[PDB]
């Protein structure tokens, strides 16, 4: 009911509406950023190439059940950043 599940298989809860926060600046969208996620397997090592959140690297994250590409784990390159990690999830890969 606050639950966001992999659209492809509908088995797994990936995150909840409670975990949602915003990195985007409110002064002078398609990607959902959450503090915490579940049931995702990480593929490969982190990379900073073309990172959508400067200062973070990304690791591909797919549903552990059906292997659908739901988003990425973003990890901080520097110790002084917060949060040190979060998830960027493709909204259309989630239900609702
Ligand atoms: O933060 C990110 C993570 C995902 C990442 N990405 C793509 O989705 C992608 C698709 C095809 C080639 C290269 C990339 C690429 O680096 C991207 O451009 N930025
Ligand atoms: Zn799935």
């Amino acid at each position: 009911p606050t639950s966001l599940c992999c659209k492809q298989c509908q088995e797994t809860e990936i995150t909840t509406k409670n975990e949602i926060f915003s990195l985007s600046l409110c002064g002078p969208h398609e990607t959902l950023t959450v503090y915490k996620a579940s049931n995702l397997n990480l593929i490969g090592r982190p990379s900073t190439v073309h990172s959508w959140f400067p200062g973070y690297a990304w690791t591909i994250a797919q549903c552990k059940i059906c292997a659908s590409h739901i988003g990425w784990k973003f990890t901080a390159t520097k110790k002084d950043m917060s949060p040190q990690k979060f998830w960027g999830l493709t909204r259309s890969a989630l239900l609702p």
